[PDB]
């Protein structure tokens, strides 16, 4: 499987974990030291993010990607993607479109998310 | 003097100075050819597009001030989240607003270069 196809598989696993609150998968796919920016402008850490999924207050019905734009930079892959989300998110009901940035990097053969952001469209 | 924080943020400060002064020559060095940036409209922007806006006289920012850096060092990469005050002319648009910038820097070809980022508007 080529590098682009590997990252697209990693993406599918990440989005499946998110949709199913599979915290065990997220613990492996998200790097401990990542930073995420959310629509309010707040910076979120891995701990905070996993705590939200573990809380049971995130219940997503659909997490649908399209229009991937990808750049491969040695052991790092930069991803831009359209994501449509339907479900319950904390005290918000989602039926919305977002543009996500994700940066994946290899850690001794394992791809992990080190940075990203969510922009409301 | 110069402390470790100053060293860590040296390329950040050069970038903000280059933005403020339309230093296209410095932007060519600091930005990686294969970066992707996401802007508030949700558009995905490339290095050439970003730099072309500064080259064309389309951007005239008076001041570019950072605050509230959050930094994570991950092997050959520095991930930065920061508030940036943007004041000036940006195309027809007069700005006097803060955005939350994400930047990912990689130590590549012997220097720190931006490989990814995004700009989040407040409101």
């Amino acid at each position: 499987m080529n590098q682009r196809d590997v990252i697209l598989d990693c993406e599918k696993k990440l989005l499946t974990a998110i949709q199913n609150n599979d915290v065990e998968s997220l613990e492996v796919l998200l790097h401990d030291d990542l930073l995420f920016i959310i629509p309010s402008g707040e910076t979120v850490t891995k701990e905070t993010d996993i705590a939200a999924y573990s809380s049971g207050k995130i219940a997503l019905r659909a997490v649908v990607p399209s229009d991937y734009i990808i750049r491969i930079i040695h052991d790092t892959v930069v991803v831009s993607v359209n994501i449509e989300i339907k479900g319950e998110y904390m005290e918000h009901t989602l039926d919305n479109t977002f543009r996500y940035l994700r940066v994946w990097k290899l850690f001794d053969g394992n791809w992990k998310v080190i940075a990203g952001s969510c922009t409301a469209i």
